[PDB]
């Protein structure tokens, strides 16, 4: 048993809810929250800017030190950093950004990072402002992630569309 509440069960291991991932993280304090990162860990908008703002910019300070030491992530890659006041850990995962021209086949590689963690609170990757079809992103998630994933879908109307269209 875990602390996640009000999720619809899609599969053996994937759950979904209409929720702000920031508010969900603050309430649950999960072991792992996933950030929808870019390779530079520049947290400007969407999940990254919202998560970073909720940490009072501590996520960005930590991320800048990580990049100064290690250089950029790969598209499809990840790193584990602090969860600050939101979670024990933040798994920063880089899905492909369609609005920058990246290979959508890299979305599966991105979701494979989740399999290194038993339980995660996460957003849909590569959708929203990254520009991918969220219905596709949910299908890749279900077909790739084997660990227990709790998906927070910010957009109300999209949540309803994802549930109604789920196969
Ligand atoms: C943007 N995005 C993913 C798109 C969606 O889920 O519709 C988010 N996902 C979950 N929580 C969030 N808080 C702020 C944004 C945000």
């Amino acid at each position: 048993v875990n602390s996640f509440s009000g999720y619809l069960k899609l599969t053996d291991n994937v759950y979904i809810k209409n929720a702000d991932i920031v508010e969900e993280a603050k309430k649950v304090k999960p072991t792992v929250v996933v950030n929808a990162a870019n390779v530079y860990l520049k947290h400007g908008g969407g999940v990254a800017g919202a998560l970073n703002k909720a940490t009072n910019n501590a996520m960005q300070v930590e991320s800048d030190d990580y990049i100064a030491t290690n250089g950029p992530l790969k598209v499809g890659g990840s790193c584990v950093l602090s969860g600050h006041n939101l979670a024990k850990h933040c798994l920063h995962v880089v899905g492909p950004n369609v609005n920058k021209g990246e290979d959508i086949q890299l979305l599966k590689s991105a979701y494979e990072n989740f399999n290194q963690h038993e339980v995660l609170l996460a957003p849909l990757l590569s959708a929203g402002i990254f520009g991918a079809d969220p219905i596709h992103s949910l299908r890749v998630c279900v077909d790739t992630v084997r660990t227990n994933v709790y998906l927070a879908v910010f957009d109300k109307n999209l949540y309803d569309k994802l549930v109604s269209s789920f196969l």
